[PDB]
């Protein structure tokens, strides 16, 4: 490449022009929190052996981020949505479409689960299997590509911490998953405070403003902090 | 419930969103980031508590420290509450500093400002605040208490956040965020000894337009902020 | 004189900087993603050869010159982050040059020299060329030349303080390196299977890179070759003393 001018393909330019685009017609901001990874960590660890004999798939971090995160687009609907700038309505969507973003060799794609609401751990696990082979090797149809009302992308596959993640509009929500990291962290047990070891990760939300405040980009991301840190997945595997 | 329904927003909401847009269209935002220990201004505070509330009639919560200590560096920082004219290149520093606040309503998140905030102490601070927050809640506010800012300050740890990158909007030049303070094992150093302490930190990050503040200038601002803090020396402040 | 409570037309430099960072983030697609890397072995290895190294090459020996060693191999092994995109014509440019521009302070406000073919020196001339575009800026005796063709800079956010920040790129470059505070701070080591706490110097990386040009797999690729570089530190050979 070095030395080169080369002109792009479709995919890649079509991604800088969406991309220049979306920051002009919305009004994002990355709000960050950290999450307590070890007790989902130790659960993968005793239950990956029997889920992936009976489900047939390996069990990764990424359907309970994906369980997550869609369980708290339906709690908090006003994330689910999108904002019409001409007649100032806001549209509140019925499905949770989640956009996953996958690495082809042509260039990033961003899937879409459709009603991910309705699916389990298993079926999750399942549907990223496939949207991520068929990415890879070219066999995406068009409707595998359209209707996405938020997204997941996992930055912390390639090392980062976070990241400001672009949204594109119509969805008023991108969470990106940084690298789960072993930290020194405190622990406090009957007012007693001590220093352990955890798995943390810092999972970094783009909301549009002219959707989401501080406030609800708050309380929708608190709401998956719980889920994942309390971890009670077991019933949710289907062992 | 929402799902499923297309409906017309309030005018918070239709103005917040219009407004937001049009912010980052006309600005060059920004976001530093610093940490600073709050441990010494929790003891200060859990000491003096009972005595400030018993004197000034107010509970006394962390935003009065973080208001003094802002408010100050926007007074050391004239750079700092000022607005720039793209049109003229001519940059305006104001000498009132007009604090506006982020509240929480039922009908939307609102910016009411403590006018010339420079002059109050920290039991002032802390009545003015109680006053904002009631009138907001209870739809009591004016407009002249939502003109004038010069300065924002959001809390954005209100929600559980350790840091976001808060859209500031002009003619104002900054916005700081003071994220959740959290207990964490830190390195501290005595007689030239590193040892591992746990310590209530905090980050503040800073959304700064770049059009009024470079990179160096909001370090300046944020590092003045970040020393009253963590020397807390705020017993005389109290005014007990 | 004093600012307060006066109206004052800003310099030539405040002007410039005021109207190329609000037009550069409505031209490019601007994010920051931040990593953080293990400076201890870095800051071991200066603080040993801190006096051999300034005796043989005149110059002090900062943190500065391992990141721009770094990030110009990195540079040369991700060709695609040293790189302008044309939107008119779709088309990426791959520049063979790495032209490194550093944020320098000045009385009258920040300039970005840069260190043209940066790829060609070693770290004792990288020491140099800082030392001379540092004391030319402040003392304006800059040459237009000094200014021009960067295709990467790097800014020490770190120098008031901070942790990290979310610097604004000047088109056509594609990417912005901030080197935060480098801080002591206790963290997780693994040796043979068994975690314990040590103190280390930690720093953050934010890159604010231009998604028209590099994508966030391609930044975490990028960002990765820089931090395993500074993190094993074999930088001895590379001091020639």
């Amino acid at each position: 490449l070095r030395g080169t001018t080369q002109k792009v393909n479709r995919i890649r330019e079509i991604t800088a022009m969406k991309t220049v685009e979306a920051l002009q017609i919305s009004a994002q901001l990355t709000q960050l929190h950290e999450v307590d990874m070890t007790r989902v960590a130790e659960l993968r660890k005793k239950n990956k052996p029997a889920f992936i004999e009976k489900h047939g798939v390996n069990l990764t971090y990424l359907p309970f981020f994906v369980k997550a995160v869609v369980e708290a687009l339906v709690s908090h609907p006003n994330v689910n949505a999108s904002f019409n700038a001409k007649t100032k309505e806001m549209t509140y969507h019925s499905s949770v479409n989640l956009s996953i973003a996958v690495d082809t060799p042509a260039g990033l794609l961003t899937p879409v689960i459709h009603d991910a609401q309705d699916l389990s751990i298993p079926e999750i696990a399942k549907a990223i299997v496939d949207l991520a082979d068929r990415s890879r090797n070219n066999k995406l149809k068009p409707n595998d590509l359209s209707g996405g009302t938020f997204t997941i992308t996992n930055i912390g596959s390639e090392g980062a911490l976070s990241d400001t993640p672009i949204l594109v509009p119509p969805q008023a929500g991108i969470l990106g998953t940084g690298a789960i990291v072993k930290r020194p962290v405190v622990i406090t047990e009957d007012g007693i405070d001590s220093i352990a070891i955890r798995q943390m990760v810092f999972l970094p939300l783009t909301y549009d403003h002219q959707v989401v405040d501080g406030a609800d980009a708050g309380r929708f991301l608190t709401t998956i902090k719980d889920r994942l840190e309390t971890a009670n997945f077991e019933g949710d595997l289907q062992l």
